C-alpha cells in the first residue's frame, strides 16, 4: 500500500562552475525505494531530450519497467551554463565522470545497479568514462558512437562534412549558428578513444544502423576491445533512429539490454 | 537571474517548461515574452535558439517563458495524437496559465514563434489580442496548410500513403490522421489579422518559406514591421544570421515591453 506514482523532474547539478541542467524519470514505487538507474549522454551540440523525442522516449520506457532515467544538457549545451564557444572534449568527458557521483548520489538512485546510455558522442564520452571509472557501472550501451569523430576533424579536416580548415582564419567554427571555438579543436589530440574504452570489463551493447553515416568499422573496433560487448546491426536503422520502424527497434533492444543487466541481475 | 521548471496541466496533459527569470527585488514581476516553438520540435528550439534567445531577454530584465506544447518534448501527449487545434488551445492556455505566474506582469506580456510556433503565435494573437503586448514571428510556416492540402507533401515527403500505413512517419515519430484530419479546421490569415498590436515578423532570405506569406500577414497588421535578412535561414542556423535574429528581437522587446 506504500507507494508513490512515478515523476518525472529536472535536477540540477554543478561542476567545475557550471550548472548542469537535466531531467529525471523516476518510476512508480515505495517510500524508501532506490531503482536501477540509466544515465544518458546526447550527442554533439545536442540536448538531452536527443532528435526527435529520442531520449524522452527511452527514458519513459526505463520508468515504465522499474528503471530510473536520468538525461543532462552536458556543458554548453541545452540549457547547461556554458558558451559553445569555450566547449572541448576533455570537459564533456570530466563532466561525464562527475555526473555518475552526482546522480549516484540522488536518493532515488541504487548505486549498485547504474548503466551509462550514449547516443553518437555521447556514446563516445559513455565509452571513455566507462573505461575511466569501471568499478562504477553495471553494464554501458553505446547507440551510433561517433567514433571517427577523431579521425574526421584531424585526418579528414572536416567536421560532419564542413572544412575545418578556416577556423583560425574566421576565428571560429559554424556549427548551425552556434560558435565552435578554438579550444575544441586544440584539445582534440588529447583525446583516446579505444585506449581508454577497452579498460571496461562490463557488459557492453552496441546498435548500429546499417544506414549510418559513422562506417561499421569503428563499432568491430570497439568489438575488438571488449571482453563482453555485443553488437546489434539494425537493418535500414539510420543514426538518429529516425524512422519509426527502427525507432521502435532502437527503444525494444535498449529496454532489453537494460532488462538483462539492471533488473535481471 | 534564475532558471526554473514551470508546467501546467491543459486537458489532460502535464505541459513542461522552462521560465528564466530576471534579477530582482524580492516581490518583483516582470515583462514577460512566451514562446512558442514549432512542429515536432522542442522548446529549446534548434541548436540552442529559444535558450539564447531566453537568457539574453532575462539578461535585460524580460522574464521568458517556453513550454514543450502537448505531443511534443517533455510534455505529455504521444505525437499520433497531436492535432494543431489542440496546439491553438494550448498555446490560449499558455497565455492565462503564464500570466497566473508569480513573476509575470500580465500587463506587459509577449508572444514569440518560430516556424509553425509562429503560425500559432498568430492565430493566438488574433483571438486574444487584448492579452499581448507585442508580437514577434520568426521564419513563420504559414504555408504549411498549402503543402499539405494542396501538395499533398509535409516538409517534401508524401503525405498520400498516410492512409495505407495508419500514420506518416515524422523523424522516427508517428504523425496520426488526427492532425490531417484536424487542417480543414484551421485558419490563419483571418484570425491573425484580428492583432493590432505591434508585430514584428523576421524573415531569412534563405528560408525555404516563400516569402510571399510574410507578406500576406503584413496586408493583414494595422502595426507590422518585417525585416528581411540577407542569407537568414529558416532556423537561423549561422553565427551572423543568429546573431542577428537575437538582436532584432531583443530590440523589438525592449521597445514594446521595456520602453512603452
Amino acid at each position: 500500500n506504500l507507494y508513490f506514482q512515478s515523476m518525472i523532474k529536472f535536477v540540477t547539478t554543478e561542476i567545475n562552475g557550471l550548472t548542469l541542467r537535466g531531467t529525471a524519470h523516476v518510476p512508480d514505487g515505495e517510500p524508501g525505494q532506490q531503482f536501477p538507474t540509466v544515465l544518458m549522454f546526447h550527442g554533439f551540440g545536442a540536448v538531452r531530450d536527443e532528435g526527435f523525442r529520442l531520449f524522452i522516449q527511452m527514458s519513459n520506457r526505463l520508468m515504465e519497467n522499474g528503471i530510473a532515467a536520468v538525461r543532462f544538457d552536458f556543458g554548453c549545451h541545452g540549457e547547461s551554463d556554458g558558451e559553445f564557444e569555450d566547449f572541448t572534449f576533455s570537459q564533456e568527458l570530466n563532466e561525464g565522470s562527475a555526473l555518475i557521483d552526482a546522480v549516484k548520489s540522488m536518493s532515488f538512485v541504487d548505486s549498485t545497479k547504474f548503466s551509462l546510455l550514449g547516443e553518437s558522442l555521447g556514446s563516445v564520452a559513455a565509452s571513455i568514462v566507462a573505461g575511466k571509472r569501471s568499478t562504477e557501472l553495471t553494464s554501458l550501451c553505446m547507440w551510433s558512437p561517433a567514433a571517427s569523430f577523431l579521425d574526421e576533424i584531424l585526418n579528414d579536416h572536416t567536421l560532419q562534412g564542413k572544412t575545418v580548415d578556416n577556423v583560425e582564419k574566421d576565428g571560429y567554427f559554424d556549427f548551425y549558428g552556434l560558435k565552435l571555438g578554438k579550444a575544441f579543436f586544440d584539445d582534440l589530440k588529447n583525446i583516446n578513444i579505444f585506449d581508454n574504452a577497452k579498460k571496461y570489463q562490463g557488459p557492453v551493447k552496441i546498435v548500429y544502423g546499417t544506414n549510418d553515416f559513422i562506417p561499421e568499422k569503428y563499432s568491430h573496433k570497439y568489438m575488438d576491445g571488449y571482453e563482453n560487448g555485443e553488437l546489434v546491426i539494425v537493418q535500414d536503422g539510420d543514426h538518429g533512429w529516425q524512422s519509426v520502424p527502427s525507432r521502435k527497434r532502437i527503444l525494444d533492444e535498449t529496454m532489453k539490454f537494460f532488462r538483462k543487466t539492471l533488473l535481471e541481475a
